């Protein structure tokens, strides 16, 4: 049908902006698992 629209909020274990910016940059040495708190 229609895509359906979810609003994620997640944490991580360790800081969460560096493991965001390492996923973001595709530079995997800093990216770790994200769990999704609340939707």
């Amino acid at each position: 049908g229609t895509p359906v629209e979810v609003t994620a909020l997640y944490a991580t274990d360790g800081c969460v902006i560096t493991s965001s910016i390492a996923l973001l940059t595709n530079s995997l040495l800093g990216a770790e698992p994200v769990y999704i708190f609340s939707y």
